[PDB]
């Protein structure tokens, strides 16, 4: 075996305790686990086996259904396959759910030992140990045997998930090209990614659909025997708790849905502000986007906070419902005139405890998961019933062939087509873009069926598609593509077809792994790989669609002459080509246009304590956390005292011969119930408020740091990386961490309550509770080191299986051409059961911890049950009833506590990422105490005095010693090769990084004044304009400093007025994302309007119109000269015609101011590097440039 699996050889006890898995933890404690450490899946769990199995039942179901004249039901097929195995796990559900019910009955019988206690009855003591021992076996069933069962019901979901994944991939290969229109590739991946994933969860609780209500009937029958008619008072609260949970849960969903719209609006604006952060800074618009996020955040956080009250009250109801259920029972019980006894009390408390979880959690969750599983099942059935290609389909022959991609009143896509080619004949296909193009080849493949006329083909086909598709796998396999390896032929297609030219190097040999997994090849390599695949498949019919666009022309001749011609001289070849050498080499040419055959013939016709402290001490003062701790402990103290009082009341009743003052005992009992409920909600709401206020503050600080972060930070960090902290990390802080943190500390205090009643009742239990505490701490670490690794392995192995369907579904015509559907299926199965073994580790690692984590819980129950009974003369029925009623509760709480403490830790990593972006470095303050006057650029003189510029501290000097004077209103051109420093001069002038040296503007040193004092008072037209979402008004003036008349006038000057007046909102017309409603040229017209509106005396133009069509270029250039004649203008240009008439040109080379003079005085020096750059144009317009400069300076 490749990776032996110990579960095949495991003894019954070995797999009950998951003892077979211990060596994995030995390894993962020492090393990081890798995919080679995973155990291979069991043979019955292979994706091939599971998917092939379910196809049999689904095939029969489709056959059965049509014989019955009915719709197929995939739910019937799924049941037919799995029902016989999954009902056998129902036997243990009956055994386990009756152990939940029989614990309370034997609890009562051990308590009856204390109620009737006399120390001399040795027979009674022995009988009490029998009840304690049966209570232990019931406890061990719930603790030890539950987990082997729970592993099996989880495998039943994996087997359904893996079988369905195989089925839908097998179908995905078979989809008709019409069905590939009705469905997006992203939707079919969504089946694998989201819908089939529902089947893991459905089988966890599917047995509670029957075991849930059946247990309620059993518990109510026993409560009637225990408590009589008064049991309906508690069961009413249990049952009525179901509609309230569901109804208020639906209300929570409405707020959840209304929150997301503000979240997405915020994140979209975040995407815009981060991507545009460099131009936003140069405009000094951070205050605009600051308000916009602040408003979107206040709306979002209000509904987050309001939604958190429902989740706070949901947890508060789950906490305190146990108190109300037993209150209304025992209030009714005693008012009806039955006295409180300790045995009948704590049997009832335990019976309500047993059934509350099934009624209020497992049964409604079973319904919810089965509801949305059936959604997925029918959703996938719609896909499984999509249309398919005719399932079974040397010459290829075509006459009158007429076909449609879809039937329409339009022209056919291909019509009248008539050609026929014999062994060795080659046809070139020629036409404009969209003329018919690849569709003729698609017709030979049979991807278009004949609607009229006929085609036929005999022998095998090879197909080098226009898109160079390659599957994720070894290059060797990409060439073999499901045909067997042969040394001679494979070496022939790599030696004689000299792939070695670009494969002996930069590829690590031919065993390199191609595709989405990595090593991603350029398109030219894939085309040769696809052609080499075609040569290796060595087909009789041979279709080339576009090898030649991908490879270079030098490779093209080698590729065509030495292989396509010499090897395929007898093979029936069709070649779509634009390289005329191959057109002439063809035996015939087919010319087509818009699906019409124009001409046919031969060419001869022509996380430590610091993170928790900084998370907590960010939304509440430490005085609140003192009061918050008091609410938490008071909630749990009152929770336990509500049960202690009932044992005290039972003890006080026990000594009467007279009656108890029922007003007083029932009155305090009602006060304790009110206390635990009111402290329950108060605790839960204050936690949620403090932690949601913590995310409010951490966001405000994080966002504030991002706007004031220097541009260097945005260059080092990708746009997606910064966005993820605003999308995902703060997402956790807003709506999942405060829930998990409350649920943790809510349950944590429940565990402390359970173990402190036991120590308070039996103080000796604290001695065997220190070994258990130490064991659990080591166990948790010893687990977590391996658990985090298999969690990482599992998450990493998913993306291959989704990626394989995505790329395979993109390559359907290639896959079907070679008939490699079996080979591509096996590749999916290999990826599907690489994950299935990572998921197998996920299931069994979790259950290895849980069985041990429940072993210490069951050990605690045994110590209490037997220590209460060894020390029986010390205790009394109320104390023993209390301590045992609680010990039995530990099982489900302590495992959940530990399963909500790693989620807290795994989410606090997002908090430290949010805190990381809170302490970013800041650029200089936007406004220093020294400020310019309201009229500061009075002359617009700019002086660079020995200016040095670096983009990074300690980076290479990009500007060197640059020293230049720019006179008032002077127009300065900046020219240079790429990297000469043109754009770096702007970054120095706007102080996007701090320049070394001094930049003076109007005698004011630009490094003394604030960044908004400097950046507002200079206008820039960038090369790549950004239009933000929102109104045209907000894109022209987000501060409303200008009147609508001024805005319309500026829009008229840039000729946008008519276009914008035609918009249905005029100035309040909402622009689409990035201004996609406008062309790139139009976007710069908006920027020119921005510059015109600001009326700054300094305008900087950075290669702006080089992205722009000549007519709009002429418009922008004309308007700049007209409107900014009185301004100092710095124009960086690539087209010298646009600046040849400047007053001066700064010439940059390699970051140095090589020349700075009047353009003609430059060109009058024939040795100037301006003159060289002009002569490098190679065009007579260089003379016109020289004359154009000369004619300026006489004036
Ligand atoms: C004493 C014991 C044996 C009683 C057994 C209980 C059954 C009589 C009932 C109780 C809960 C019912 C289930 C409750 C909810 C659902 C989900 C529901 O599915 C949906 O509503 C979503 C799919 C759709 O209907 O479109 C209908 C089936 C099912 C499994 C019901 C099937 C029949 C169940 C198991
Ligand atoms: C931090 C805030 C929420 C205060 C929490 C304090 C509690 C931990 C303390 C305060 C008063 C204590 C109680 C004071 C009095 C009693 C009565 C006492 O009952 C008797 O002594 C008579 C019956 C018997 O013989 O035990 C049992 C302990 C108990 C409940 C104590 C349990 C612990 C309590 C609730
Ligand atoms: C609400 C929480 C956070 C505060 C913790 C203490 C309380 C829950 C109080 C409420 C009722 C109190 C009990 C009420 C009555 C008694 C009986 C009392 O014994 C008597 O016989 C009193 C006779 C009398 O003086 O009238 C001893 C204290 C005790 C257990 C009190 C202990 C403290 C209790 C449980
Ligand atoms: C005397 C015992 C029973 C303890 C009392 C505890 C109080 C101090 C707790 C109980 C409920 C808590 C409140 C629960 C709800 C809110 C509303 C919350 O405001 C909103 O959620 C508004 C949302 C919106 O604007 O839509 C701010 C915290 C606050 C006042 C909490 C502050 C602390 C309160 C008042
Ligand atoms: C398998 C199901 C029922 C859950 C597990 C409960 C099993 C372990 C329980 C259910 C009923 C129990 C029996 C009920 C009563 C008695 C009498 C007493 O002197 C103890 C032993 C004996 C004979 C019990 C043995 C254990 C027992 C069979
Ligand atoms: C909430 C956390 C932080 C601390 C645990 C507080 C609660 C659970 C603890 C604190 C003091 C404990 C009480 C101390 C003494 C007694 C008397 C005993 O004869 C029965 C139990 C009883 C009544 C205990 C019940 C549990 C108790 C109230």
């Amino acid at each position: 075996e490749v990776k032996p699996n110990p579960l095949q050889d495991a003894n019954l006890c070995s797999r009950v305790f998951f003892w077979w898995l211990n060596p994995l933890f030995k390894i993962g404690h020492k090393r990081r686990l890798e995919e080679d450490d995973m155990y291979s899946v069991l043979p019955e769990d292979r994706s091939q086996h599971l998917g092939e199995e379910l196809q049999g039942f689904w095939d029969k179901e489709v056959l059965r259904a049509e014989n019955d004249a009915q719709k197929p039901s995939l739910t019937r097929a799924i049941i037919k396959c799995y029902w016989k195995s999954y009902l056998v796990l129902g036997i243990f559900t009956l055994i386990e759910e009756s152990a939940k019910v029989i614990q309370p009955i034997f609890l009562g019988k051990i308590i009856n030992y204390f109620e009737n206690y006399d120390p001399m009855d040795s027979v009674a003591l022995n009988t009490a140990y029998a009840y304690a021992t049966v209570l232990t076996f019931c406890t061990l069933i719930l603790a030890i045997l539950h987990h082997l069962y729970f592993y099996h019901v989880q495998c039943a979901g994996m087997r359904l998930r893996v079988a369905m994944c195989h089925m839908i991939y097998r179908k995905a290969l078979r989809l008709s090209n019409m069905a590939m229109g009705k469905t997006t590739t992203g939707q079919i991946v969504n089946l694998l990614s989201n819908d089939v994933n529902k089947f893991d969860q459905v089988t966890v609780f599917l047995h509670f659909l029957w075991a849930g209500p059946l247990q309620a009937i059993a518990v109510t029958a026993l409560l009637w025997m225990e408590i009589g008619i008064s049991c309906l008072a508690g069961m009413a609260v249990l049952i009525i708790l179901l509609p309230l949970q569901s109804c208020f849960g639906k209300l929570f969903s409405s707020l959840r849905s209304k929150t997301a719209t503000f979240t997405d609006a915020r994140i979209r604006t975040m995407n815009e502000v981060i991507t545009g952060i460099r131009i936003i800074k140069m405009y000094a618009w951070e205050k605009s986007f600051s308000n916009l996020i602040t408003n979107l955040r206040k709306k979002e956080i209000s509904k987050i906070l309001r939604s958190s009250c429902l989740r706070g009250m949901n947890l508060a109801s789950f906490f305190s419902a146990s108190k109300i259920i037993v209150f209304v029972t025992f209030t009714t019980y005693v008012l009806l005139g039955s006295v409180i006894t300790a045995s009948r009390v704590f049997v009832a408390v335990t019976l309500y405890g047993a059934v509350r979880l099934t009624v209020t959690l497992f049964f409604p969750s079973a319904i919810e998961r089965v509801s949305e599983a059936i959604v997925s099942i029918r959703r996938i059935q719609t896909f499984l019933l999509l249309d398919e290609i005719s399932q079974r389909n040397k010459m290829v022959h075509v006459q009158d062939f007429t076909a449609f991609w879809d039937k329409a009143s339009e022209t056919p896509t291909l019509q009248g087509l008539s050609f026929t080619v014999r062994p060795g004949e080659l046809l070139a296909v020629v036409g404009p873009v969209g003329a018919g193009k690849s569709s003729l080849l698609s017709a030979v493949l049979g991807e278009l069926a004949p609607s009229h006329g006929l085609v036929s083909v005999h022998g095998r086909i090879a197909y080098v598609s226009q898109q160079p598709w390659v599957f994720s796998g070894t290059l060797r396999s990409n060439i073999l593509f499901g045909k067997k390896y042969e040394k001679e032929r494979y070496e022939k297609v790599i030696k004689a077809c000299a792939l070695k030219k670009d494969l002996q190097l930069l590829e690590d040999g031919d065993l390199t792994v191609i595709g989405d997994r990595g090593t991603t090849l350029s398109g030219g390599q894939k085309a040769r790989v696809n052609l080499a695949r075609a040569v290796y498949q060595d087909a009789d019919i041979y279709l080339l669609d576009d090898p030649l666009s991908a490879v270079d022309a030098e490779v093209s001749r080698h590729l065509f002459e030495l292989c396509i011609c010499q090897i395929l001289h007898e093979k029936i070849t069709i070649l779509v080509t634009h390289q005329l050498q191959y057109l002439k080499a063809a035996s015939q040419i087919l010319i087509l246009k818009d699906g019409k055959m124009v001409q046919k013939g031969t060419y001869t016709e022509f996380v430590g304590f610091q993170a928790y402290k900084n998370y907590f001490r960010a939304g509440a003062h430490w005085i609140v956390f003192i009061f918050l701790i008091l609410l938490n402990t008071a909630a749990q103290v009152a929770y336990v005292l509500q049960d202690w009082w009932l044992s005290y009341w039972a003890n006080k009743q026990s000594m009467l011969n007279e009656k108890l003052d029922l007003n007083w005992y029932l009155g305090i009992y009602s006060g304790l119930t009110v206390a635990t409920v009111l402290f329950g909600i108060a605790r839960s709401l204050l936690v949620f408020y403090v932690l949601v206020n913590s995310s409010q503050t951490l966001h405000n600080k994080m966002f504030e740091s991002i706007l004031k972060a220097p541009v260097l930070f945005f260059d080092r960090n990708p746009i997606g990386r910064i966005l993820n902290r605003f999308s995902k990390d703060i997402g956790h802080l807003d709506d999942l961490l405060p829930l998990t943190f409350l649920d943790f500390i809510q349950t944590l205090l429940q565990v402390v309550g359970v173990v402190s009643v036991a120590v308070a009742v039996i103080p000796w239990i604290a001695i065997p509770l220190v070994p258990l505490g130490i064991i659990f701490i080591f166990l948790r670490r010893y687990f977590l080191e391996t658990s985090r690794d298999v969690k990482r392995l599992e998450s990493t192995t998913r993306s291959p299986v989704f990626s394989h369907l995505s790329s395979s579904l993109q390559g359907l015509w290639t896959i079907r051409a070679y008939k490699a559907e079996e080979r591509c299926q096996e590749l999916f199965d290999a990826h599907q059961d690489l994950h299935s073994e990572a998921w197998f580790l996920f299931l069994t690692t979790s259950r290895w911890f849980a069985v041990r984590l429940d072993a210490i819980c069951a050990m605690f129950v045994i110590i209490v049950a037997f220590g209460s009974l060894i020390l029986a003369k010390t205790l009394d029925a109320g104390q023993v009833g209390l301590a045992l009623s609680y010990a039995l509760t530990l099982m489900g709480m302590f495992q959940w506590c530990v399963r909500q403490s790693a989620e807290v830790e795994n989410m606090m990593i997002s908090v430290e990422r949010v805190i990381e972006y809170t302490d970013l470095e800041k650029e200089a303050p936007w406004e220093y105490q020294k400020r310019p006057p309201p009229a500061w650029p009075h002359e617009g003189v700019i002086i660079f005095d020995n200016v040095n510029f670096m983009y990074s501290p300690g980076g290479p000097l990009v500007l060197k010693h640059l020293t230049a004077l720019i006179k008032s209103q002077e127009k300065v051109g900046i020219v240079g090769r790429t990297g000469a420093g043109k754009s770096s001069l702007i970054s120095a002038l706007f102080r996007l990084s701090e320049p070394e040296g001094k930049i003076w503007i109007d005698k004011i040193l630009t490094t003394e004044i604030g960044l908004h004092d400097l950046r507002k008072k200079m206008s820039i037209i960038p090369q790549e304009p950004v239009l933000f979402t929102g109104t045209m008004r907000k894109n022209l003036d987000p501060f409303n400093e200008h009147t609508d008349e001024e805005l319309w006038n500026a829009l008229q000057e840039v000729q946008l007025k008519e276009t914008i007046e035609d918009l249905p909102g005029k100035m309040d017309t909402e622009l689409a994302e990035s201004g996609s409603n406008f062309s790139v040229g139009q976007r710069q017209l908006v920027c020119l309007a921005r510059a015109i509106l600001r009326k700054n005396q300094i305008l900087i133009i950075d290669e702006a119109t080089a992205n722009v069509d000549p007519r709009t270029d002429e418009l922008i250039q004309k308007k700049i000269r007209e409107k900014f004649a009185h301004c100092t203008v710095l124009t960086i240009a690539h087209r010298l015609n646009t600046i040849i008439d400047s007053d001066k040109i700064m010439v940059l080379d390699s970051g140095r101011l090589k020349e700075y003079d009047e353009p003609y005085v430059l060109l009058q020096n024939k040795e100037s590097l301006f003159y060289k750059m002009v002569q490098q144009l190679g065009k007579a317009e260089a003379a016109a440039l020289t004359e154009t400069a000369k004619q300026v300076y006489f004036k």
